[PDB]
Formats: structure tokens, C-alpha cells, sequence
């Protein structure tokens, strides 16, 4: 399946493609603005996820950190990154069915549309301004707004048990972006695209 990932945000990003034990692709690139990155994930990957970084610095060898969504400080991630991200979520050829979504449950980062290019389904948008609204104990000082289970690591937040509610943060995700996951156990808003359908993930869609 391909993925183009659009950076319209007005600052660089560093994209990031992985499925937790591998890269995606080659994993993660440095989009400027306007820039475009087509990537190509092999049909049955399940729990992959793109993220963006931002505040980034790479030497030559592609080592370094950054500020939001650092995956052990590589360029090319083999990991997932270190909240807060926003993150595109997707299961690809689930029993002829691809699953996608976006979450809040690691934070926010960037604003992020996740649509497919090919017919069959809707896409998904998280594009208020989280970062500006978000709650003074969320805030991260690199940027972002965390979600709860990072900054107070709490049975409830992280929903440890299985058994968990809707929360005060968990509302503030909820309210500003009613189409993303806002905490573990919240209502799903994936959505069912057809098997071997094609997406674009645009970050700061509007």
C-alpha cells in the first residue's frame, strides 16, 4: 500500500513510519514545507503508526534527538516515538479489511489529517489547537500537550487494569477532536477502508 505523507504545515517536520519493531520504508525523512514523501507498507502490516517529530537535529549519521516524537534518537525509526505525538493508526488487510484512525492517546503534536486516495470510506482529521488550549499540567515545555497516563502514570489514565472511564483529560482531547481516540477504552472511531486501499497523511491539513 502507499502512503504520501504531506507536510503543509510552515515549519519542517521529520516524518516517522514504524510498527513498533521495525521501520516502515526507511522509517523517517525531513519534509520542509510543501514537501511530500511517498512511502510503500507491505500489505497485512498491522499496528503501524506515522507520526511527526519536530525541533529535530541529525548529524551525518542520521543520529540525534527531538523535541516531540524522538524514536531513540535515529532519523530512520525502528521504534515508536516518545509522546506527545498525535499519530495515524492502521491495520492493513484485515481479513479484506484495512483499519485507520487517529489518537490522542499519546498526546498531541501536530494537526493531522488521515484520508485514503482511493474510494470506499472517509478520512479522519484532528486539526484544532490543542498545543494553545491544552491544560497547564499537560503541556509539555519541548511542545505538545501530553495526555494524562505520560505526565501522572496512574492505573486510570493508562487504563492498566482494563477498567477505566473517561477522565478530565481525556475530555479536553475529546471535545477539540471528537473523531480521535482520547483515551484507551474511549468509543472507536476507526474507521473500515477497503483491503489495499492507498492514503495520504497531510500534517497541518487546514
Amino acid at each position: 500500500a502507499t502512503f504520501e505523507i504531506v507536510n503543509r504545515c510552515s515549519y519542517t517536520v521529520w516524518a516517522a513510519a514504524s510498527k513498533g519493531d521495525a521501520a516502515l520504508d526507511a522509517g523517517g525523512r525531513q519534509l520542509n514545507s510543501g514537501e511530500s514523501w511517498t512511502i510503500n507498507v507491505e500489505p497485512g502490516t498491522n499496528g503501524g503508526k506515522i507520526w511527526a517529530r519536530t525541533d529535530c537535529y541529525f548529524d551525518d549519521s542520521g543520529s540525534g534527538i527531538c523535541k516531540t516524537g524522538d524514536c531513540g534518537g535515529l532519523l530512520r525509526c525502528k521504534r515508536f516515538g516518545r509522546p506527545p505525538t498525535t499519530l495515524a493508526e492502521f491495520s492493513l488487510n484485515q481479513y479484506g479489511k484495512d483499519y485507520i484512525d487517529i489518537s490522542n492517546i499519546k498526546g498531541f503534536n501536530v494537526p493531522m489529517d488521515f484520508s485514503p486516495t482511493t474510494r470506499g470510506c472517509r478520512g479522519v482529521r484532528c486539526a484544532a489547537d490543542i498545543v494553545g488550549q491544552c491544560p497547564a499540567k499537560l503541556k509539555a515545555p519541548g511542545g505538545g500537550c501530553n495526555d494524562a497516563c505520560t505526565v501522572f502514570q496512574t492505573s486510570e489514565y493508562c487504563c492498566t487494569t482494563g477498567k477505566c472511564g473517561p477522565t478530565e483529560y481525556s475530555r479536553f482531547f475529546k471535545r477539540l477532536c471528537p473523531d480521535a481516540f482520547s483515551y484507551v477504552l474511549d468509543k472507536p472511531t476507526t474507521v473500515t477502508c477497503p483491503g489495499s486501499s492507498n492514503y495520504r497523511v497531510t500534517f497541518c491539513p487546514t
